[PDB]
């Protein structure tokens, strides 16, 4: 019959709210999965959050469509109405190797454009939204634009096993310190926080950055490939989520001799 | 007992340091010390002149390292020395307000007795007292399980080690991550959820409350060369899961060694 963005807000940080209750009980009985490799980790919270959010999709809003981490996404094409993409546990590794630093993120688009957006860093019972039209909030205390931050000024976050070391060594030099909580929706929300300069991760799913577009756009952060251009949210890209001060520093060292992959 | 008696009053001075931490952040100041990255706040040294009274006030004849201060005194043999790091993980405090914490340790003739790490945006004490054990806000801590490096995360500054040694490292582990205080590194690896934490010059304060809960937790800290560290000196350090110290000391001074060499 129709919804308002709040309505839908208000189920949506409902049943977010509830999995407080459901979580504990799949942490007791943790079970490990690989996919792609030996490291690459699914536990049955991954698998059980995201068949949960299903049903939840089935039971309220049964034309939505799903883009989610744990299940095949072929059916899933350019022109959907209604499509949520859900990571049900960001941060995996850190979910079976601590018990904290992980988050659950999920992002709304109608036709193509983000209206709501969520990330529960559940370990810390911090639940940050964005609706388009209201703002961003944690736990409902109001999000503002950071302050502006150059990039000498500001600690950045990005994963330097994965680069090469001299890319790597360059931004450790032209930065006021390096830092990583390893969620890549946590480290994002410590840069719309103003904690971090910005958050680097050069190999992205849909997934894993979902939300943080509209964050991106109601804190007047930059959120582009390593090109600087528009992300498809459809699929993975190179990205940087950033401070307006500090990225295009960040994107030319990227760039910079041959850019930043190990073979260059 | 007497430990207890005084842990009681430690744990009643952090818990009016509660009080008093959003009172000094509201007119916080900032300055730098050695260099611009080397920085030192008002929390700083208000949170250590304030233990100083506390101690002025009901142990006369205790003595205090601490970070702010100059520490020319101190010897050699005192009976009752307190080790004090106000707020470990300043850079966390002004960059971030998030990921910092208070550092006391108290030794009686040498030896750890007490130990605190206040992770105070958490709202966490983790604190460890000889004969009692070691405790997360009133809930003990125990032993963690046993980590292999190859299924540990770990944590250190790669900015201050050549990189091909953190390349090493990186290619042992099962993963890398940084919360950049040494305390709170350092309670990762005392909870399970990091293998070890490196620190190449760790100050007397950044890693003294670790001594008792490393003893009380079985877990491994020791200097770079495996021996015994002096908490009255720095000395380049580590704090390991048993199963995993070993691996790490080989490998960070395996092929010449961790230091940088351009
Ligand atoms: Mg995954
Ligand atoms: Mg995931
Ligand atoms: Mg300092
Ligand atoms: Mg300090």
């Amino acid at each position: 019959t129709d919804k308002t963005l709040q309505q839908i807000d208000k189920l949506i940080c409902s049943w977010l709210k509830q999995i407080d209750n459901v979580i504990p009980q799949l942490i007791m009985e943790m079970t490990t999965e690989t996919k792609r490799h030996r490291f690459d980790l699914v536990t049955n919270v991954d698998k059980q959050i995201q068949q949960q959010f299903q049903q939840f999709l089935a039971t309220y809003f049964p034309e939505h469509q799903l883009l989610a981490e744990e299940k095949s996404n072929a059916m899933i094409t350019n022109e959907i109405n209604h499509l949520w993409i859900m990571d049900p546990i960001d941060g995996t590794a850190n979910l079976v190797k601590q018990q904290e630093d992980y988050c659950i993120i999920l992002a709304y688009f109608y036709e193509g454009k983000p209206m709501l957006s969520y990330v529960y860093d559940y370990p810390h019972k911090k639940l940050y939204k964005a609706i388009r039209g209201e703002g961003a909030f944690c736990n409902g205390i109001k999000m503002e634009e950071p302050p502006s931050l150059k990039l000498e000024d500001a600690i950045i976050s990005f994963n330097a096993q994965v680069m090469n070391l001299d890319t790597v060594q360059d931004l450790f030099d032209a930065s006021f310190s390096y830092r990583l909580v390893g969620a890549c929706g946590l480290d994002s929300m410590r840069v719309a926080k103003g904690q971090f300069g910005a958050h680097i991760n050069t190999n992205p799913k849909p997934w894993d950055i979902a939300a943080q577009f509209l964050f991106a756009e109601l804190l007047n952060l930059k959120m582009t490939t390593l090109d600087g251009k528009a992300i498809d949210h459809l699929k993975g890209a190179p990205f940087i989520i950033s401070n307006k001060a500090c990225h295009e520093t960040v994107l030319k060292i990227l760039n910079a001799n041959g850019g930043y992959q190990k073979y260059r």
